[PDB]
């Protein structure tokens, strides 16, 4: 299904292009602007790991997931992907290891060697 759909179609979006972040956009947001790096940025998730075992969504806290891009509150591939996304966007990220947590994980949550997959709507995002 959609993490698959990514390995297929997903747009690598890595500086190095080595697969590690892939994309598709699946419904577009407006605006010509994407968020620049120091921007207040609101967005919906859902993620998972590829071993199928662990799943979280913005939802499950009744409230947007807020953070400030690349100020390294989030894995190294949010602060590509989500700088990539315009305001209303949703998109699929595949992303391998060496964008996410590496291989010392984040135990328990995140295993060593993980492979994530999520789907991020962009609400909103202002500047400092
Ligand atoms: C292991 O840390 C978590 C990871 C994720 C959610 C968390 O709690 C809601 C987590 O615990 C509290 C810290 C919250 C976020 C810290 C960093 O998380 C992140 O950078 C990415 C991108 C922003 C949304 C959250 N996220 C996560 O890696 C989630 C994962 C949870 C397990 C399934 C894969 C997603």
């Amino acid at each position: 299904g959609a993490p698959a759909t990514v390995t297929e179609q997903g747009e690598d979006i890595t500086s190095k292009k080595d697969r590690g972040v892939l994309k598709i956009v699946k419904r577009v947001g407006n605006g010509e602007e994407t968020p620049m790096i120091g921007d207040k940025v609101y967005v919906h998730y859902k993620g998972k790991l590829s071993n199928g075992k662990k799943f979280d969504s913005s939802h499950d806290r009744n409230e947007p997931f807020v953070f400030s891009l690349g100020k390294g509150q989030v894995i190294k591939a949010w602060d590509i992907g989500v700088a990539t996304m315009k305001k209303g966007e949703i998109a699929h990220l595949l992303i391998k290891p060496e964008y996410a947590y590496g291989s010392a994980g984040s135990l328990p949550k995140i295993p060593s060697n993980a492979t994530l997959f999520f789907e991020i709507e962009l609400l909103d995002f202002k500047g400092e």
